[PDB]
């Protein structure tokens, strides 16, 4: 019972832009609000997709794969998971094995694929698909590992325990002054729980 | 290794900022970068809190109690963690509890506090702080918890079970066009991947 009225553009730029949204609330009063939007997403359901890589050895307990990357929104480096933008005909698991190779160096296999999920809904319509992905840690090909990151993309990869992720997340965040992304954050927080 | 080397301002607005940000990569070389940022940032520990609310009852499974509201940036409804942003000299915890009230009606009890996270990395500055509170549903307070929303906010409370959470979302998301929250999704994809 809540529809958009219209969107008046404010600004725009070479990856994001901003409108100011005008819409109706319940009672019928007209309301707005300042909304973010990329100016990449074009057909797909989602901006990119957010990779949940667990790496598998017969000696170990899962691991989870995570890159430290400088994020210059937050003037510094955040812990997330690897992701990317989907390419035009290409589908969410294609995207999610094509930039989890290219950040982490791992091949991987599809475990299961998610609905767009929104990033920051008070703010912006970004939207993304989280593909769970394994990895064989134990196969020759996943031995020593060579990330092959684009164009200026300057990527460390940390992998951490399943079963310790949240305590081990809290002990990087402390001693770099870095960020840990909210996503990353809630699955490790459920991993406590459940665990 | 990388730092900001100058933030140049694009748009403004009452509660959101664009900006044009120049820095300085591993290389030594320079590279842009456009970003957001809430004008209504002061200098707290982070933006706002993200409440992971566990609504507890004896002989019954535990209830993750979540919240429904049409999002402007999205052009509809999204299922949310109640969250809301942290007012001047305030705690995390306090934010959280009362956040919680006048989302849901619920009181609960804080379990446990995160570090700030980052809301979007690529795009944004916001940081959240993640706090796990537990509800006592056996409390008289709780039995017809009163939601009390500020002007303009329209929550719709929506409680599902935590130990079916991914696959009640799933089930939300079949029955009307609706779109999860990210972190809600990474939280429920993983009490299902730690057994
Ligand atoms: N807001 C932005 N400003 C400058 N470059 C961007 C922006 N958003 C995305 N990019 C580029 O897109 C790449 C996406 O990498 P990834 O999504 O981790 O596969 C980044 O490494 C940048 O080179
Ligand atoms: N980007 C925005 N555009 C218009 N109003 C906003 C925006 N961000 C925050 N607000 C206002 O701030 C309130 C914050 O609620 P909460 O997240 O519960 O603290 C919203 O209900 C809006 O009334
Ligand atoms: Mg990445
Ligand atoms: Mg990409
Ligand atoms: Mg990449
Ligand atoms: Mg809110
Ligand atoms: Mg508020
Ligand atoms: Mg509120």
């Amino acid at each position: 019972k809540q529809y958009i009225i219209s969107e008046e553009l404010i600004s725009e730029g070479k990856w994001v832009k901003l409108e100011k949204t005008t819409y109706m609330d319940p009672t019928g009063k007209t309301r707005t609000w300042e909304s973010v939007k990329r100016t990449t997403r074009k057909e797909q359901t989602a901006d990119g997709v957010a990779v949940i890589p667990v790496l598998q050895r017969t000696l170990h307990y899962e691991c989870i794969v995570l890159v430290k990357q400088f994020r210059p929104p937050m003037g510094g480096y955040c812990i997330e998971f690897p992701a990317g933008l989907i390419d035009d005909g290409e589908t969410p698991e294609a995207a999610a094995l094509r930039e989890l190779e290219e950040e982490t160096g791992y091949k991987g296999d599809i475990a299961e694929c998610s609905p767009a999920v929104c990033m920051d809904p008070g703010l912006s319509n970004c939207t993304i698909h989280i593909v769970t992905v394994t990895i064989n840690g134990d196969d020759a090909e996943n031995a020593r590992p060579k990330p092959k990151p684009g164009d200026g993309e300057f990527v460390e990869v940390i992998s951490l325990p399943k079963n310790d992720l949240l305590q081990r997340l809290d002990a990087l965040v402390a001693e770099e002054h870095l960020t840990v992304d909210a996503r990353v954050y809630s699955y490790a927080l459920a991993l406590k729980h459940a665990n």
